[PDB]
């Protein structure tokens, strides 16, 4: 009976991220007692568009990042609204999130009140049509197991160290299917963590558990990469390239752009050649946010300029938001859009952008934040959209980890094939 | 009927620190599926049960555990195909049996206790009871104090700290959600108060700062003034636990504290931690000693053990055999309980039961190498250890253990273990 998928109850806790700040988890009940529940990321460099991320400013409590506000959102005003919806309109009950909320941002409930919603809501329709998450998650894309861009050296707003680039990641775009590709990426990360350490760089760890050493310049991080990349016996370009999250706008301050790490500052016409020497020197085979959110001249320039050469993500720039990508794609600004749920707040958004960049050449990144929790939805959902790409941390961190694994339990009986240099 | 076994198989998954490690599924005929993952440590004790690695040097640096997949999809499926979950101690006996070797040396203990785990919790859905609920044996629940490891050391860290794991507990918070908040709090208050010293706040295996010290009183310096800038009291709200791991610092009849260009032979090193107490409000020193260190434990058990909880880690490795020698020689007074230490859920409620009639505590705890498993977090609970080791506040192979305390006590209805631990 189709009743079976109707709402009793939501709720919603406050539980900690992997940076130890407070977010939101939401459980939706279903009159079956079928339970769906989901958790919510959290971004340190976060674009100046995303959607709010509601926090109670309370000095007393997590330095004021509590969120019992949002919890209180989903108790009273969510559960109320939703209580006899069906979970199986996804598109439905996420409009009637967005109508309640009834703001441009949902600073009025929250956009992590409205996606732990959104995303307990899906997961309660899986389990009641007694199927995979990520099946259950398909729009008619043919489905791949993604490549992941593998963040092993973090820097900028991620760790504590002089690096400007924010990630420095490896791609196993070589590897035969996906069980493989994350054991080369795991391989390459300990042999990279004997190369540090024979240097006497910093081991320890940032945010997504990527080493957090200082380096010289950014060709220094990539040529300890490559070191690792040679001793852990794969080839560069053949098996692992590698992909940069620059995060620019953190860079960006009165008309330039600062790499404080090697004493330069460039205006977007000099940025632009600085990153296509980087790649004339290395296989690097994505930028994402080379230039600020702002600039939308630069990144016109630079999509023109190296669009053809090189995967261009914006991820600031467009804030997982179809409004914005749409004015992007009209403008001809980069290529590809990395995609949050938590940037936009409900997945039937998310989708309208998934949509919008595949029916006009872009690809998507499914991404994570650097403030993670145990849940691993985009795991499920970059199989669903067929992607190609994940972007969903190091090597280490049950907060990255935990994706990759679920990965692994998908591929099991999947039957999927593997992006690969698809992806090119 | 419906707790009886259709099929039991595994998969290599990634633990927290990059290596493999096995995960089990058990489907009843029900089709309800019990899943569970085993930890891996970095500090292991020389007489843990075997984790079965692959040792091929092709893959994941030797490192695999397919090995161990391989046993729980073929030797356990098959022996275990049929049987019940309903009586744990009858799975554990026979999957112990299977395995025929006095440290698990044939299946692998992590192929077993991802067996035994999964049917724990294939046998609490089965019961549409909460995993905590259905662990219980009959003690008094309470919900944990958390010892939080938030700046490490030893083995967890790429820094010159000898000391494995520093710790604070919010011994004097009302309640589990505000214990957690003032653990966070100072977390953070820690990081601000290391870089303004320009000390490192990239994190070690366990999500605590992994800074360079002077000494180990500069760490307990530091950890006091995030404590104190965070407006919180040293004693009445917080005090200290410390894992030396002394394991790691014991070679040719000394301990060896390299931080502090210092040796120390047994009975100097429990002076040290004599001077320690009672300059700091260290309330629980573990592994102190080394794991053949008897004597040392003995002595060090009479001189300071009613003035501070000793818990043996690599002195017991959670093995009701070697902790039943230890009570009758009067060492120690806790025991840091780790499942994959011993193999099974069922000895490890041996262990427990055998500390409590001897009024030893235990601590609940992870390994360095964790995954995305909350058992432990269920267990600490359902034992009323009143205790628990889980990690600093960032990690969410830390963080998720801590969730699950937070939805464990929404309607659990417990008290907080408190000072209580202290009695
Ligand atoms: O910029 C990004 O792409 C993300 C993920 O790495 O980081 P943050 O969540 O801090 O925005
Ligand atoms: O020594 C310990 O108590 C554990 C947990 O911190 O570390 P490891 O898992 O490496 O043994
Ligand atoms: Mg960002
Ligand atoms: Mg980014
Ligand atoms: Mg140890
Ligand atoms: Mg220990």
């Amino acid at each position: 009976h189709h009743h079976h998928m109707h709402i009793h109850k939501i709720q919603a806790r406050e539980i900690l991220d992997s940076r130890g700040n407070p977010t939101i988890e939401a459980d939706v009940t279903l009159t079956t007692g079928i339970i769906g529940r989901a958790s919510v990321p959290s971004g340190a460099s976060t674009g100046s568009r995303e959607a709010c991320e509601l926090r109670d400013n309370d000095p007393k409590r997590y330095a004021g990042k509590g969120v019992q506000k949002a919890v209180k959102h989903v108790n009273n005003e969510i559960n109320q609204a939703l209580q006899g919806l069906s979970v199986e309109d996804q598109e439905n009950l996420d409009r009637i999130l967005c109508q309640l909320d009834n703001t441009e941002n949902k600073s009025h409930l929250g956009a992590n009140a409205i996606l732990a919603t959104s995303l307990a809501c899906a997961r309660a329709r899986a389990l009641s049509l007694n199927q995979p998450l990520y099946m259950t998650l398909n729009q008619g894309d043919m489905m791949t197991m993604p490549v992941p861009m593998m963040n092993i050296l973090n820097g900028g707003a991620h760790a504590d160290n002089n690096v400007d680039i924010q990630e420095f990641m490896i791609m196993p775009i070589g590897a035969p299917d996906f069980p493989v590709a994350l054991q080369m990426g795991t391989e390459i990360f300990h042999v990279l963590k004997s190369v540090l350490k024979k240097q006497g760089l910093n081991t320890a760890v940032g945010d997504e558990g990527g080493f957090a050493p200082n380096i010289q310049s950014n060709r220094q991080a990539l040529d300890l990469l490559s070191e690792a990349i040679e001793k852990a016996g794969f080839r560069l370009g053949e098996d692992i390239v590698f992909a940069l999250d620059v995060a620019a706008s953190e860079l960006f301050n009165e008309g330039f752009y600062h790499m404080y790490s090697e004493n330069q500052k460039f205006d977007s016409h000099q940025l632009i050649e600085y990153y296509a020497n980087l790649i004339s020197s290395y296989p690097i085979v994505s930028i994402e946010d080379g230039l600020d959110e702002k600039d939308w001249s630069g990144w016109k320039q630079l999509t023109t300029h190296l669009g053809n050469k090189v995967q261009l993500v914006g991820d600031d720039l467009f804030v997982t938001n179809p409004k914005i990508l749409r004015e992007g794609i009209a403008q001809g600004i980069a290529n590809a859009i990395l995609i949050k749920v938590n940037q936009i707040g409900t997945l039937s958004e998310t989708r309208q952008a998934i949509k919008l960049a595949y029916d006009n050449g872009y690809r998507c990144v499914m991404s994570h934040r650097s403030g993670e929790t145990e849940d691993t939805f985009i795991a499920d959902l970059a199989v669903a959209s067929g992607c190609g790409q994940i972007k969903t941390g190091s090597l280490c961190r049950t907060d990255r980890t935990a994706k990759y694994n679920q990965l692994l339990r998908i591929n099991e009986l999947a039957s999927l094939p593997y992006a690969g240099k698809n992806i090119l």
